[PDB]
This record gives structure tokens, sequence and C-alpha cells, in this order.
């Protein structure tokens, strides 16, 4: 459970990210990408892609990455009490994706990594720790229905 200064923390940066939700998106889909390449291959959207400019160059990809920080953004702004968000999520990442767990972890990563690129002043430790925390929570919350569905390996 984060305390409610984690929580302000966590919504103060990503009220910074609402300002370009399309150029984070993009910056977090190309370094999970880049990072993790069995992730873009549960993409057929996306395969084509081939480099990094081919990604940045590639419209759907951004448009994808708004999809991702709205629903993300609407989950943060619940502050823990988001199950009516993650419900359908988890449902469609497990049994229609097909995304484990691990490469939830994985974007987490870098969306951690595009928040203190493009936010330090906003993204010292404190604020890593509760945005760390943030995306644990919501983690171990898709676990749990992964788990009850049967995906969580
Ligand atoms: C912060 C984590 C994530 C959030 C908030 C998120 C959100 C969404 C949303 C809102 C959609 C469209 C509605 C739906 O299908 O449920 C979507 C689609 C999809 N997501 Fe995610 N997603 C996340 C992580 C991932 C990861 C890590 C992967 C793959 C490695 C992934 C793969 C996909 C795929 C394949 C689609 C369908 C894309 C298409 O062909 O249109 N997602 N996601």
């Amino acid at each position: 459970v984060l305390s409610e200064g984690e929580w302000q923390l966590v919504l103060h940066v990503w009220a910074k990210v609402e300002a370009d939700v399309a150029g984070h998106g993009q910056d977090i889909l190309i370094r999970l990408f880049k990072s993790h390449p069995e992730t873009l291959e549960k993409f057929d959207r996306f395969k084509h892609l081939k480099t990094e400019a081919e990604m940045k160059a590639s419209e759907d990809l951004k448009k994808h990455g708004v999809t991702v920080l709205t629903a993300l953004g609407a989950i943060l702004k619940k502050k823990g009490h988001h199950e009516a968000e993650l419900k359908p999520l988890a449902q469609s990442h497990a049994t229609k994706h097909k995304i484990p767990i691990k490469y939830l972890e994985f974007i987490s990563e870098a969306i951690i990594h595009v928040l203190h690129s493009r936010h330090p002043g906003d993204f010292g430790a404190d604020a890593q720790g509760a945005m760390n925390k943030a995306l644990e929570l919501f983690r171990k919350d898709i676990a749990a229905k992964y788990k009850e569905l049967g995906y969580q390996g």
C-alpha cells in the first residue's frame, strides 16, 4: 500500500507526462523494444520495425504509446483503487495478447527510465521509489488476475 505522500510524488511527475503523452509513449515503447526484443514480437502491428529510426517514424506506434499511457494514467490517478480499470486490461493481456507478467516488469523499467530522462527535477530518488512502488502494485494486481485465469506461469 503506497502512502499518501508516495502517491503525491507519483502523480506530481505524472502531471508532467500529460503535457506530452505521445512523446513519452514513443520513448517508452522504443526503449522497451530495444531493451527486450521479445516484446516487439508480441505486436503483429509493429514487428516490421527493424531500426530505431523506423520506430520513431511510425505514427501507428506513437498512437499506441498514447493508448498505453492513457490507460496507465487513469490507473495511477485511482491511487490503488483501480480494480475496475485493471480487470479488463488483465483479461485482454493474459488471454488475447498473451503478455507475460515479466514483460510488464520490462515496460515498468522503461517508464521509469523515460521519466528520469524527461523530468529529473521531479523524479529524484524519493519519486523514483514511489513510482517503483506504484508500478509494482500495478503488476501485483494484474498478476493476481492472471493467476485466477490460469496465466501466472
Ligand atoms: C503499462 C502497461 C500496459 C498498459 C497500460 C497497456 C495498455 C493497453 C491498452 C489500453 C490496449 C488496448 C486495449 C486492450 O487490448 O486491452 C493495449 C493493447 C495491446 N497491448 Fe498493452 N499495455 C501495457 C503493456 C503491454 C506490454 C508490455 C505488451 C507487450 C510486450 C503489450 C501488448 C499489447 C498488445 C499486443 C496489444 C494489442 C495491440 C494491437 O495489435 O492493437 N502491452 N495495451
